[PDB]
């Protein structure tokens, strides 16, 4: 009944919660704005993107943030008639430190105007708010240890949160130090029956990823780990469809059934290497899956095995399907950017672009290049399948070589490919392909593609076919020309990019840059996205 | 008479200009705030720091800026009864692109409140404003070419600036492409006699650095280069006291004498290598020197040779000495931070610290670590000699290992050494030494230094002795203890650090970090700096 | 009964074979001379080193061989009243190619004078001779594919060997391509019952190492893999005492019992990392272990699980213990170098040293440095425990700084530590510590240790304590002095050193170098080795 992944493409660190008969899953967004994606569902089978809480700079200011910084694992809960969202803003993703700050924002509705952030702490990421049955609230998070002679993951800390005083009270204390899997993080507390279940993620978000659970009669612990721990992991099984299974969250349906949401990666193996050595590449990044749970001796177990299955029995609730959140062909007729579209770090303002200046078009004013962590006029959407076709049409009249606009497949500032309309001093308007492979730049087209002066719209297309993708262009929307270069999809995956931050996924979108200072506009007639 | 360097320590890209009988030199400050350092002089022999124009976030927002980004070479000029300051904010310092934006701010006085920035262009750095004798103004700057098959330095461009419309008018055009020295930048135009002299810097800011000059009857050119070009360079002479001689600016005194301000580096040779292969390390970064000029056949020449001399004949103007801009021992009795003190990227606010909360103390509230490009509670000053002694006393009571405060010798987020008072779970308060060598972290003290509970102030000192420096500490201002580790000064130099940005210099200051979230205060009683 | 590892220390790629009621295991030696170590046993519990077949340059010429080159996995068999030894001489261990040559030498006795080599082929390493029940012989080996678009491991090839013509006949052909574990190598054929069992090693010699088996009615195949393959591997179990379990060989005792010899690594975890990410370091290199087998449905299985156990049931044969092959303190009274001692690449000749010139001493004439792949006067023995104490006494009178002699703990030319008596121009005789960490040299002793002129013998000792080892010295055999530097044992392990060749292990021995040309002698009075 439930077919995983439930949330395809870049949708990591799922935080599932129930509000009456409605189910929500908050996922990490990192540098993508607006921050935190929230999906909704009635039956746990069918889902749809409904909100992005962090829409204001006062809530989330990520200009200048390093790749894979910003919003890490979020925590969404429901209590006292409102939603509670705990999020982090990571400023440093490399080195001995991991400078970050945890905040809290609330809202009675999932898609309403969330409150201004309440400062919590900064001792570590993966902060989570636990609502105990006695009315008390506690904040959990991992402790980051920068000291040389100690492992960076110093354990799980807890501290009571005063709702009235809007701050953490008392003193924090370590309640769990993890198992031999180490890299203990993603703490989530649950008061079920006569025990307090502490759920954590261990082994890192790569292939050693796992979800461990422990219990204690008292909240302070010590916690005893599950007899068959980890309750979720596929490290030992490279053949399993779902990999990197960890960073989970538990939910009890209104039908008294138990499920476990968790992130996962579906890798491709294009190099023909030994899967045991080279586990694979995930262009779709880390996605969200949901496993079913069963109880035995007051211990939760994953139905079908700890590895995680693709097909899972759905709860006993009537089916509720939702309409598509995006049209196959977006004609930009609405004054609001489609919810599936996001910008880098900063909000989409009149400065970056407009949907009203040029009716039925997405106008993007040229700004900084694709290697900039500050201001990019780039509107993109996630790669939610390894078999799709994205397309757009752009009216662009560049006057200098520092002006380019087109279709761009992107992971981070150091990894991307771009097919843009630009200006050559001798040839005039040309269609150029630029590649940034882990900061290794190249413009492989020896024979530049010249664009006739009478061409109003330059049609750009990209076809993703599992391990490879190709670019196509057209001047009249009938005759398409293929750019004879088989680009590798693995180069836009979490497993390929360098750096301490590799927590996003491949994106495809419309972009315009003007490093000359003229902020030249680029008009995109439409944006098509169709999965096979 | 004039003893070079005139501006010691981190003071690169000098832009000298005359205002009546007053002389000013604006230098680059990069990530250090407030931006742009302006020095004043009457006789060109004696100088003193007088102002930092960019004090507001609206003028300069560098939060998140990469190391050596931000404020590059500035251009200070005087015309129409006011000062004109052209500055750049570089966002990207590595890769094919060098995303930056040029701005203009004015002020009738050198230390008054400068105006809000006027957007100019972004085609390249080293922007300069030229005031022609006919009342017309022109903006010069180097053209950055990101394209693979071409040099990044695409020549010198010029475009007329409309003072009335507050914007560049017409179209820009290349007027000079440089010589075989390449890396043509730092364009400065001067209308002297029957010619327009275009001064530029070539060969890069390292040891191949040079200053070239060309002339033309008309402003558009083409420009003919000096017959004995470059007019300034010591590349061919590794033994010359002044190295990296380039990025100059010309000034004509009120006594009708000509001088050439330029950046320079005074390297040390600690490794005992061949100076021809390994030219040396400059812990003091790039400093400012002034050479005397002489005319012959309508061409300027450097007096004493193009290499540059230490002793230069001063102009025929009476001597005017200035009082020290800083006390040997700063007791923090003033509510204003000494002008020689600067912070990283952001302004010094009540959030970061205070000089009023704890009278006669510099209170610093713990923030992010030394590896953060965002918010650091770090107040530092430049190393203006290779023979000095810096000292401070701090009252700190850390409760967790994520809180540390002390003395810190710093270059960038990846290169620094820190002697801080911190907390150990087993030992309590301890004095720890942390080292970040090109992002390689270490804490070499095997035997931790335990600080007794009754100790109110922990005295920290550092002695710089040319190629090496040592840390000292004390608990009662009588008995000093040496930390037996000979730290190398070369590790805090432009020539040692990795990355595309290596344009600052060594700094020494007071710091406090609290990655726990408590923003714990650290009280520094004083800050002593005494050169030998 | 059987306690693994049976062969401790550097003793990889075990090739077990039975000769009546005697059992032998041939292991790889790589650059160490004499080539191939052969151990003997009667009960499979107690073992002892008895021979090194390749003692002549005509058989093995490894002068100039790269680290971890030379003798790779050997194949020892018994048939027609004599022993057959297949060995390889690998010349290239990095890049697209792996230039090597396979040879065959025979001898009626295990420790007699083996014959001159018979050239076989060069298509790949891991050559093995199979003696079929019909009197026919076949050579097996892996196929190395250097071509870019294919895996280097091109499968298992077989070709009939003519004993009469002393050469391979007919044409070779691929009979097996392996499983998803890949890196298929170490082919061994066994004709048991109605099937031909092809045993191979897969997943590489690191932690993904495994032993796979397949069967076929006919020798040409195709071969069907074991239903629960691999039959041996501990990749999925980082907690297992035995790691890197692969490259096995099967033996049927005279008591009709089955056992499986295989290499294994016992890693230490000194960095406090996650064992799932960082599996560990093996200073003892790859050792040999023996598992018991059991048959079911004509398929062999490892008793106790595929991971491999420490305690294994011994065969039903009476216990036969052997006397120690080496004295705790070697006083060098015999004219024969102890069998446990080996030299690098070349044989121990009068040119390198002598046991007769200076009776009761091991005289070593100074030659090339420890970084030379040619001629080193270095006599060493393996580290067969992570808890031992090695000691020696040397009488050395160096006259120049290019002469040094002492105690050395070595892995390869780029990884070692040495405590040697040398000459300083100002201080005279001094004791210096030199370190080569992955080709990064350093002499960390700031205060040089001066040796008084009246000192005849300089006592040198080293204490290995699991993850760390320390050097000690003395001038009178009573008062020891500890060099305060905690050296890491992980730096002399297979998992730490760089390069394509990482197949040996840590050694400890006596050395003397004279890069001046004088070949200065160094007299070592004794060599002690005592395991805790």
């Amino acid at each position: 009944k439930i077919t995983n992944p439930v949330l395809k493409g870049f949708n990591p660190d799922p935080s599932i919660c129930r509000a009456g008969e409605d189910y929500y899953i908050a996922v990490s967004t990192f540098e993508w704005f607006p921050g935190v994606q929230i999906h909704h569902s009635k039956d746990l089978v069918n889902w749809h993107l409904v909100a992005h809480p962090l829409q204001r700079v006062s809530q989330l200011d990520m200009k200048g943030n390093p790749n894979s910084g910003g919003v890490w694992a979020p925590c969404l809960s429901y209590s006292d008639g409102k939603f509670w969202l705990i999020y982090t803003d990571v400023k440093v993703v490399d080195g001995a430190w991991k400078d970050c700050h945890n905040y809290l924002v609330t809202c009675e509705t999932i898609n309403g105007d969330w409150s201004e952030p309440i400062k919590l702490n900064s001792s570590g990421f993966d902060a989570s708010l636990f609502h105990d049955t006695d009315g008390k609230k506690y904040l959990l998070n991992m402790l980051w240890d920068h000291r040389i002679d100690r492992h960076s993951f110093g354990g799980i800390v807890i501290q009571e949160y005063s709702d009235k005083e809007q701050k953490l009270i008392g003193k924090p204390k370590v309640i769990f130090e993890g198992t031999d899997r180490k890299l203990t993080e993603a703490p989530h507390l649950y008061h079920i029956g006569n025990y307090y279940y502490l759920l954590t993620a261990e082994g890192g978000t790569r292939y050693e990823h796992a979800a461990t659970i422990a219990r204690s009669a008292n909240i302070e612990g010590p916690y005893e780990v599950h007899p068959d721990n980890p309750i979720l992991t596929s490290w030992h099984d490279p053949g399993n469809p779902l990999q990197k299974c960890g960073h989970a969250s538990i939910v009890q349906t209104h039908t008294d059934e138990w499920y476990l949401a968790h992130l996962t990666g579906r890798p491709i193996h294009p190099d023909d290497d030994s899967i045991f050595q080279q586990r694979g590449y995930c262009p779709l990044g880390r996605e969200t899956a949901i496993q079913k749970l069963y109880w035995k001796d007051e211990w939760p177990y994953v139905v079908g095995g700890k590895e995680g299955s693709l097909e899972v029995d759905a709860p006993s609730i009537p089916e509720t399907i939702f309409e598509a959140t995006y049209p196959e062909v977006d004609e930009f007729e609405d004054s609001t950017l489609n919810i599936n579209f996001q910008t880098l770090r900063i909000p989409f303002t009149n400065e970056l672009g407009s949907l009203t200046q040029a009716p039925n078009h997405l106008r993007l004013f040229g700004h900084e290049s694709l290697t900039s962590t500050f201001t990019q006029a780039f509107v993109a959407r996630r790669w939610q399948s390894l078999h799709f076709e994205a397309e757009t049409a752009v009216e662009f009249y560049p006057e200098n070589f520092q002006q380019a606009a087109g279709l761009v497949n992107y992971y981070n500032t150091e990894n991307w490919t771009a097919l843009q309309v630009t200006h050559d001093e001798e040839l005039g308007r040309i269609l150029e392909l630029t590649i940034c492979d882990n900061f290794s730049f190249s413009q492989p087209l020896n024979n530049k593609i010249v664009i006739p002066r009478e061409v109003k719209y330059v049609y750009l297309r990209v076809n993703i076919e599992k391990d490879k993708y190709y670019y196509f262009y057209s001047f009249n929307k009938e005759d398409w020309h293929k750019i004879d270069i088989a680009l590798e999809s693995k180069k836009l995956s979490d497993d390929y990019i360098r750096g301490g931050g590799f927590f996003t996924g491949a994106f495809v979108g419309m972009q315009c840059q003007d490093t000359g200072g003229n902020h030249i506009p680029a008009d995109f007639r439409y944006f098509r996205y169709k999965e096979k």
